[PDB]
């Protein structure tokens, strides 16, 4: 069989967390250890699987999400934290095994370029018709924030805010968001989210033996 193609991850400027890029793999062979050996891995944690198991099992699919992400914001990735990252930007499946990897890009990994800064959504909210009540708009597993329609791929200025008037068909009211920025680090720091699914006789994403 053919090798899983991880090259988009290694090519060009990775998106910000709320614009995470998604790679989907079926029917291919992988070597996770080899992929990760290109990076300096700072954190590698999983739910319903382990770092050793995720590198050595056969799956019906493997999903890999990737983005620029400052290591300083480690804690904001957890569901248990009610931080803006897990609330408004990026959420992994709660029903399939997952891993989250935080890594630093070495200088000798040249095909990856730095963005100007890190950006994230600090707030995504709906104003109701009473013009008073704001309802947080929590990102769903496997989806973008509804606010990706109004927040640009790079936040221009820390504290910028954004609104969209919604149609009766969309439930009326206003979608409202605010963006934050974090200074670029000496070396680019990234997050990788891996989600796996197991099937019956379709477990064809397998490690290189
Ligand atoms: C998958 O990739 C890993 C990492 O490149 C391979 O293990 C390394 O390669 C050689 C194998 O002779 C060892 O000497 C190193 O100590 C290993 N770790 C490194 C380089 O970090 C591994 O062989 C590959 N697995 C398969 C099944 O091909
Ligand atoms: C490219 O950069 C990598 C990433 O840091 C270098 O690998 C490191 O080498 C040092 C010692 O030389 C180790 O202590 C680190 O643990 C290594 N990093 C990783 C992620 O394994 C590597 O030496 C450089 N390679 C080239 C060809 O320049």
């Amino acid at each position: 069989g053919v090798e899983c193609d991880f090259s988009p991850l290694l090519s060009g400027t990775p998106p910000q967390v709320y614009n995470f890029k998604r790679l989907v793999f079926t029917n291919c062979n992988y070597n996770l250890t080899k992929l990760l050996s290109l990076f300096s891995v700072n954190d590698f944690t999983c739910s319903q699987i382990s770092p050793a198991a995720i590198a050595s099992n056969c799956y019906s699919s493997l999903i890999l999400d990737y983005f620029s992400y400052p290591l300083s914001m480690k804690s904001d990735l957890s569901v248990s934290s009610a931080g803006p990252i897990s609330q408004f930007n990026y959420k992994q499946s709660f029903s399939n095994p997952t891993c989250l990897i935080l890594a630093t890009v070495p200088h000798n990994l040249t095909t990856i370029t730095k963005p100007l800064k890190y950006s994230y959504i600090n707030k995504c909210s709906r104003l109701l018709s009473d013009d008073r009540t704001e309802v947080p708009q929590l990102v769903n597993a496997n989806q973008y924030s509804p606010c990706v329609s109004i927040v640009p791929s790079t936040v221009w200025e820390d504290g910028d805010y954004y609104r969209k008037q919604l149609s009766p068909l969309e439930g009326g009211g206003w979608l409202v968001a605010s963006g934050s920025t974090v200074a670029m680090t000496e070396q680019l720091q990234m997050g990788f989210g891996i989600t796996v699914q197991y099937g019956t006789d379709t477990n064809s994403v397998c490690p290189k033996l």
